[PDB]
């Protein structure tokens, strides 16, 4: 029995594409976040993440279904959420549903288009007292280090540059000696090459070799702990969790902590015609966050700069070298910038069954949130970077609130062979959002107890905003078996919110779904060995409501001008009258800042899909097999007013369609063997494909979804990238006129292919070179059982990616990026040389003669890979040892996470997942326990 | 079980304080200006007077006519407005609490919700709160493992009444009119005072409310390894969080203005408290001996912080524009944090034989984080006895007292309640953003440069507090001994209490020396003081052979506080006691010194044969020469007020006849002296730094020629005796009786409630503060609230109880 929506159904009548999770393992992956800890059990649900310790995470359910955001709507004990999940307890989970489909989603909303993941929490079972107590102390350890060239390979990049140019190497502006000559082959060789003693003429900065990446990074612990206490009578239940959850990145200060509580109760008095409940949760984060481009930076600064001046002050690139500022002192200035989250959650449903069968609801949420911090900046000081010595600090707060009240009241019979569930109700909501600000400047003494906004003495500001939102609907559902073989639901739910335009508040979405069994059918009885077979089928139609507030309203702003705009841009409205040329007293008025439609509208989805069940072999090999195909139809892009419209023109229209199908397979064979063992394999596989069917005007020209501002997107699929074609490289003579009028052509400088084939290296040669949307993406979960232990693995993969890889053009080129004498990567040292003409790395020149930044084939890889999630090997200790102590079951188990990977040949990289600059995947290992009284 | 309660009440203003009228203050007026013998035709305001003399020479009034605006053109009409009458309405209480309850062998479980809402008898000031409360445990294993968690949830919001809203009513004349003639607010105009009106100063601070969030709770875990012994560790968390705009609207009462200020102030605050304690307990019953110890832990923390943006000038003057983003001047950012902690080990020790004597022991070490480690801890202890007398035997031979218990206790208690920063020498930036009042910002920023300013000022810091190594704890110690008793088969009971409490090295913020200057307060530990008193509790309960029950019990006390030493400048302060012109070393905290006020000048005859008094003249206040040095001078002044009453008590009233029940809950305080300010306003024209004031209504019998009969002075125009002067005449008798709650009730008989599935089903209605004796020497309405604060209403309510 699950939940959908507002009702329980069986588990063998599901009609839409209920995929119901087993929660037995979201313990066992061992992390913060439960979605996070799902990331492939399930099929046609992409999620991307980091090692945030946070945790958070990315999530697509069916594949990209709209252009602008769409997360999807989770719902915790009734009330609904779109934002959080790691911070929420990931402990305290009964069943995690996930309602993939649009026609058994239809019910819970028109915000309902991404699907919902219906989460339930735990309760109290019948005549049990029983109390866990689980506990984890781990360790993350780093293991995708790219690699970067040192002092010494940094002075042989630079020679061999320049001796590529021919320019002399001495004269160059760092401080580095070259002792070098011609071979009789023509080709210039370096024969002794010396640095200096320090970095300027003043002896400020020493010279040595510093790991960057082993001096912003260490082996961070991960702590764990748990409780949980649960009751149970004839007349009332409870439960009653605890928490707490440490966690320290491996990039250093970072880190993350979560503290929970939780407690769950009802009560039923008079012969179950009166029951009051409540679920209620409360949590404290307190993250310190990774600042922006932190391993960017830590690839970028050359390693000749130290860590430490002369005297115990930072070092830096003092003179030549470019400005890139010291990623230790970033890390140690970003030390305290901590924020703090509380969060509270509500519940209290009061039930009432007037004769029989025939009950009653009223239940009434509460999101409360609020979230402090206190942002520093600091002066610093290393060689040519400083801030010109400017303190200040930012004491920012924000504020949330929701409240939802609804009140279903649901009818059930059951007459002849047939049976029937009607339910109608109403629902309400209100968001009230706030933040505001604070501002000071010139601080004295620099510390983080010191710098609160009264101890300052320069300028300050203020700011602050406030938002809104609201919602009324009405819905309804039915259900019908009339065999206990043709199964049949219908819904609709009339919905209007505050943000649609005046035209038309209350929206309707209807859905119709239908299914029917196989096996309970006579003439199918002489097949034995299947035991059950269930068709379904099902169309529905929802739409999502996450357009901006200000859609429909004409907003018109004052912007007296104390804001800052570089430029003297600054569209204000002062303007001095009376001729003063002084004082502060000026008039005011109101800029327009966009304009609004009167019929904006939801973004309707329509959503058919056709799926298969099976069971066979005396309850073995069961799965699915399930097909789908939806449409968009009206989704919303911002054009800019034309012309005579001026300032103020950007009117929100809706326009544009996507679709989406593919396949989804899901299996599993659980099977004891006479080997004295019992496994357990399931599996799943998915597919997909996307297109937009139509853009409405020049956003499709520009480029803002699809192609590079050179081809229209309409046809092809979303994010699709549009580019040159680079085949080889200039290795003969002859390929200067054996090639096509090319710009830039030298011995290195790929090549690229014609088109046209007319002497065409003009911009019209570029192809669809790269789509994101892979096939084939797939999982498998595998648990053995011998006496008395317990080992389960996982795989994930996905085979036939690309991606688009920008670390390669760090560690490709010599001169790519804007600023010169960058630190690179260590794969081009081995470059293309008149020595060594076996390699594909073009010539290490200093300057870009031939273009070599475009977007083109070169930076395409194949992004399919294959790796273990996580391995966990446990061990039960017997019966009569651990009933000696009072306590039902003990547990003493092991586990690690991210063990490995395998990749194709065709990557040239360290992490198959993020190439770019993410924060990393580090490797856990976990030596946990699970005492269970 | 469950209950559900639920009440609704109305709340009036009652002791309202009687206050001239337009017709009253020109007559008054009259009288002040001919007692002085000028014209009173030259009153600047709107009054003419057909006035003479009578045969024996003495000034009378005839007629008198009032011009019908305040002003030469016209914008504010006269009034007779009732000031107090427009700032008041009826409030309106609402109460409803649910609460259910469940109990299993294996443990119990409680669930509450409830709200109040109260508008306050002045106009734009209300209360309410929303409440939830979680409780539950649960006993495992067998019951040796205990787990439980008490926590409750609470959402407050308010308006509060601005400060001086009564002095400001008592004060604006009943001339200025609610309503200007325009339709803007009311306000002085021409001669009339600098008084704001009060109604509109009410409607400007009605959207001033805050909202409070406060979370309270524990949890706690309890293990029982063998019989008698019990370990237990107990986290306690609270924490509150406090969010506020409060607005700056432009005002312009006549000449009261504002300029065209308007601003707006978003405020947060967070207060974060968190306990945490382990306990270990013995306990051991051999036949006869019975006994308890008890050792532990505790560790405690509070981490305050505070923070809030201010921005003026808005463009709409609504609560819906005046956010800080809105803004087009000036914005100030303000804020700090603050805390301290406590480390805390004790133990406990309970001894009895043979159920007669009983032995106690206490003893704590107690550290904060308030003091430097040379001084962290302190150490406390505590020693109480206990004589069941009863049950010695020979005492048996008395049936008509059931038990008799004498007991007595020694002990100490320390107390570090005292700033965060209590030890240090604190100097602050402190650039001066802040609003002051007439200047004195005490701000480090300076145009030292001339050029007027346009831009940030060099600024520096300045010295708030000057630390001090060695403060150490405060050292409280209380001797106690009483008597418990029970006559007549428990009918009639009761309990005796003596004690003296002493509180040695005081932790006192002390001034600085006057040369020392800017921030030179340290705190020291310099100061001691007593009190003493009795305390009597006793309680009489029988029923009667015709249906009714009778329940009384009542209760009374007296003590005496002495400070017993005082750092020099804080007895010259005056800081706890004789006004700073003598030292309160030796009088009870808050005693004050001033003039004997002897009557009268009845007679020129009566200044001539008095000392030398600068001001006095017939008619003005005779004050008493004590050093009898032939001149009235500032020495002449003693100790004439004590707070302390002789005696206080209270007493409970309780009936029960024939399913109605009836309660009275009285309470008095007899002997008190109050100092009025009211009296200032009320028996004076110019007792008050600014003239033409609206004045009480008792002045209309100001002694003169022509009303010889009278204990108030002539009415004056100049404080020339400067009556002003702390004396005896604003001394009064502040004793009372005030029926605190009267409280009838009716619940419907079982049989009849039962029926509906109703264990208890009852009705009731009851008044709080609904009467007031006083004595007839006070000359104001409340003596409880002689002066300005918030009025205490009488409320009349009725309400219900439901339960299953």
């Amino acid at each position: 029995v699950v939940v959908t929506g507002y009702t329980t159904q069986r588990k063998a009548d599901l009609t839409g594409a209920v995929s119901v999770v087993k929660v037995d393992e979201i313990q066992k992956q061992g992390e913060n976040n439960p979605v996070k800890a799902l990331q492939g059990r399930v099929p046609g649900m992409n999620i991307t993440a980091d090692g945030n310790p946070s945790g958070s995470a990315t999530v697509r359910i069916r594949g990209i279904g709209t252009l602008n955001n769409n997360d999807p709507l989770y719902i915790i004990d009734g009330v609904p959420t779109k934002a959080g999940m790691h911070e929420l307890n990931g402990n305290d989970i009964e069943s995690i549903q996930v309602l993939k489909d649009a026609a058994s989603a239809s019910i819970y909303g028109s915000r309902a288009a991404n699907g919902v993941i219906i989460i339930t929490t735990k309760q109290g079972k019948k005549g049990q007292i029983k109390i866990n107590f689980d506990a984890s102390v781990s360790a993350s350890m780093y293991q995708s280090k790219m690699n970067v060239l040192n002092t010494e390979q940094y002075g042989r990049a630079m020679w061999q540059a320049y001796v590529n140019d021919g320019e002399n190497p001495n004269g160059n502006a760092l401080g580095y000696a070259y002792n070098w000559g011609y071979n009789a082959d023509g080709n210039p060789v370096l024969y002794g090459m010396t640095l200096s003693k320090y970095l300027d003429s003043k002896n400020t900065m020493p010279v040595a070799d510093t790991d960057w990446f082993d001096e912003i990074t260490r082996t961070g612990v991960i702590q764990q702990y748990n409780l949980s206490v649960s009751n149970g009578s004839e007349k009332g239940s409870s439960f009653f969790s605890l928490g707490y959850y440490k966690n320290l990145g491996v990039i250093k200060d970072t880190d993350f902590d979560r503290f929970s509580a939780r407690m769950n109760s009802d009560y039923k008095l008079i012969d179950d015609i009166l029951t009051i409940g409540q679920h209620f949760t409360l949590n404290r984060t307190s993250e310190v966050q990774a600042p922006g481009g932190i391993i960017e930076t830590a690839l970028d600064i050359p390693s000749a700069i130290p860590v430490y001046a002369s005297d115990g002050s930072w070092g830096g690139p003092v003179g030549g070298w470019p400005d890139r500022r010291n990623p230790r002192a970033v890390l140690e200035y970003n030390k305290d910038n901590r924020y703090t989250y509380w969060r509270m959650f509500g519940d209290a449903y009061v039930n009432l069954t007037p004769f029989k069968g025939f009950n009653l609801r009223s239940t009434f949420g509460l999101d409360y949130a609020n979230k402090q911090a206190r942002y520093f900046t600091y002066p610093y000081q290393e060689g040519t970077q400083t801030n010109n010595g400017k303190s200040a600090v930012e004491a920012k707060q924000e504020h949330w609130t929701k409240w939802m009240w609804n009140a279903i009241a649901t009818y059930q019979l059951e007459v002849g062979k047939h049976r029937g569930d009607v339910m109608i109700g109403m629902e309400l909501n209100r968001e009230d959002d706030s933040h505001f600000s604070g501002y000071k400047e010139d601080f004295s003494i620099l510390t983080p107890d010191y710098m609160w906004p009264d101890a300052g003495s320069g300028t300050a500001q203020a700011y602050g905003a406030g938002e809104g939102y609201s919602l009324v609907s009405f819905f309804g559902k039915m259900n019908y078996s009339y065999a206990d073989r043709y199964l049949l639901s219908l819904t609709l739910r009339r919905d209007g919110s505050s943000r649609f335009g005046k035209n038309h508040r209350y929206a309707t979405f209807p859905s119709v779904s239908l299914g029917w069994r196989i096996t309970q059918e006579n003439f199918m009885k002489e097949l034995t060995w299947l035991d059950d077979l269930k068709l379904r089928a099902s169309w529905g139609q929802t739409g999502n409501q996450e357009i901006s507030n200000l859609a429909r309203y004409t907003i018109y702003a004052p912007n007296y001008g104390t804001t800052d705009s570089f430029g003297g841009q600054s569209y204000g409205t002062a303007y001095d009258i009376t001729g003063s040329n002084g004082g502060g007293v000026l008039p005011s008025g109101f800029k327009r800042n966009q304009i609004g439609n009167d019929n904006i509208k939801w973004e309707t989805t329509t959503q058919t899909n056709v799926g298969i069940d099976f069971s066979l072999f005396k309850q073995s090999l069961y799965g699915s097999l399930e097909y789908y195909y939806k449409k968009a139809t009206d989704i919303l892009t911002e054009m800019a007013g034309v012309g005579v419209l001026g300032e103020g023109g950007s009117r929100w229209i809706n326009s544009g369609a996507m679709k989406n199908q593919g396949f989804e397979f899901n299996l599993g064979y659980r099977n004891k063997t006479a080997f004295g063992l019992t496994y357990d394999l399931n599996g799943n596989i998915s597919t997909y494909r996307n297109e937009i069917l139509e853009l409405p005007e020049t956003v499709a020209a520009n480029g803002k979804f699809g192609g590079n501002g050179v081809k229209s997107v309409v046809g092809h699929t979303y994010g699709a990238q549009v580019g040159y074609i680079a085949d080889g490289i200039f290795k003969s003579q002859d390929e200067v006129d054996n090639h096509a009028t090319q710009e830039g052509a030298a011995v290195g400088r790929i090549r690229y292919r014609d088109i046209d084939h007319n002497g065409v290296i003009d911009e019209r040669d570029q192809n669809w070179i790269y789509d994101p949307t892979p096939s084939f993406s797939y999982g498998l979960n595998i648990y053995l059982e011998y006496k008395n232990f317990d080992l389960t693995m996982f795989w994930q993969g996905v085979q036939g990616v690309d991606i688009i890889s920008d670390v390669k053009k760090k560690s490709d080129f010599w001169s790519a990026s804007n600023v010169g004498f960058l630190n690179k990567g260590t794969r081009l040292l081995n470059a293309w040389s008149p020595t060594n003409p076996n390699s594909d790395i073009p010539a290490l020149t200093r300057s870009d003669t031939n273009n070599e930044q475009r977007v083109s084939t070169y930076f395409v890889e194949n992004g399919s890979f294959l790796k273990l999630r996580n391995i966990q090997l446990g061990y039960t200790v017997p019966a009569v040892i651990s009933k000696k102590m009072r306590m039902d079951r003990l547990r003493f188990y092991c586990s690690a996470q991210n063990l490995l990977t395998i990749k194709s040949k065709n990557f040239t990289g360290e992490d198959p997942e993020n190439p770019n600059f993410s924060y990393p995947i580090p490797v856990n290992i976990t030596f946990g326990l699970n005492i269970g009284f």
